[PDB]
């Protein structure tokens, strides 16, 4: 996920 980071679009919604 590092590799592909999609944080920037992530709510803490969900539990990482």
């Amino acid at each position: 996920d590092a590799e592909f980071r999609h944080d920037s679009g992530y709510e803490v919604h969900h539990q990482k």
